[PDB]
């Protein structure tokens, strides 16, 4: 997969299921254009956002809708969302995994980048 | 001091010094308007961003310019910046510390919200 | 898998490959008895440590040999190892994933626990 | 103050107050001998563990009793405790801050090592 998003819940020790994720790409006029979106599965994973052909060079933003996730579990969390902003594919195609671990007042995020 | 930002470096085991930090407040037209900014001190801290009178309820974004920090250290990083987006909420007196721990391909962030 | 260990490198944005992992189980005399060991694969994963039958109730320690990992990459890190100590299977068999994200002066660890 | 421990709570967005912390120093027979201990303050901090004269080079372990902390909050946790194991190294003057951010199924820890 060229782009995969994985979200975990540090309170429950589980994948974070049904988390909305929106991806944007910076356009030539410097605005954030919608690129792809989806929801995490029962494994906390979101696959199928894009294809190698579509996922050209650019600056991308992955917005993870953490507030809605916590609210539905009865928690009023600190953050509106978790955002991950990065340049992709500027030295040719890569595969990106964006992972996030969520707590009500914190999050950690990392990237795993591999060359296919 | 109702808002403080603290930035640490997980590669060097040190405060992240001279990191640019920009704070924005969401306007009624849903755009981000500049609110305060500065550079972290030798302790990785940025104080004096705002006052109690000015820091009213609303949605705020703290951008930390991590890419320029890593570039200055000669280390290739993943993210363009780290972003922390949250709502300020008057529920009694409040002080907010936004902390971030930086690595080249990762960051962790937390909020410590206390009442003096 | 009843027990899986996954290790990532926050400096390189990659799995942490060839990391030694030692698992211990607390014995009746309160000493740490060797239980299983192995090394992470090219995907940063270590599978096959134990079986559902062997992995009885108990207190377990997963020791990840982070210092050796960093030293081989030219970094003199802070920690000797990362240790994860937990009670397992005390409400019946579960599947455990122990994940760790490594930096030279930091680590983050989480657990994902699922009921088969 | 050559050694300070700071503990934060990612569920409540607060310092982790009244957490027991035990420090050990590895003896020549390779056992862990008690060195210092205390409970975190209302700021999540534990100062006064040791002195410059006493804190000689060696291998130290900081155990943070996270399970009892979560139990007191009525939250089921994963870990028995969080452990931080490191070597103290005289390379000019040094102060060590060991910080930990706690969630029920996760923890993050970093070291900030500075020269005053
Ligand atoms: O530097 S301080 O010890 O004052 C601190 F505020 F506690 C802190 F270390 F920065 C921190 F807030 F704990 C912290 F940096 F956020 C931290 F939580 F400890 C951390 F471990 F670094 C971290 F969790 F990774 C985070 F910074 F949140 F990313
Ligand atoms: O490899 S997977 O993406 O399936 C994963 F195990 F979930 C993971 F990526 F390793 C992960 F656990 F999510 C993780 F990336 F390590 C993570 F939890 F998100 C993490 F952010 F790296 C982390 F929180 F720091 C962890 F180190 F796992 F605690
Ligand atoms: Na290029
Ligand atoms: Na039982």
């Amino acid at each position: 997969c060229p782009l995969m998003v994985k979200v975990l819940d540090a309170v429950r020790g589980s994948p974070a299921i049904n988390v909305a994720v929106h991806v944007f790409r910076k356009a030539a006029d410097d605005t954030w254009e919608p690129f792809a979106s989806g929801k995490t599965s029962e494994s906390g994973e979101l696959h199928g956002l894009t294809t190698e052909e579509e996922f050209v060079e650019g600056i991308y933003k992955v917005e993870i809708d953490t507030k809605s996730y916590w609210k539905a579990l009865g928690i009023s969390p600190f953050h509106e969302h978790a955002e991950v902003v990065f340049t992709a594919n500027d030295s040719g195609p890569r595969r990106y995994t964006i992972a996030a671990l969520l707590s009500p007042y914190s999050y950690s995020t990392t990237a795993v980048v591999t060359n296919p």
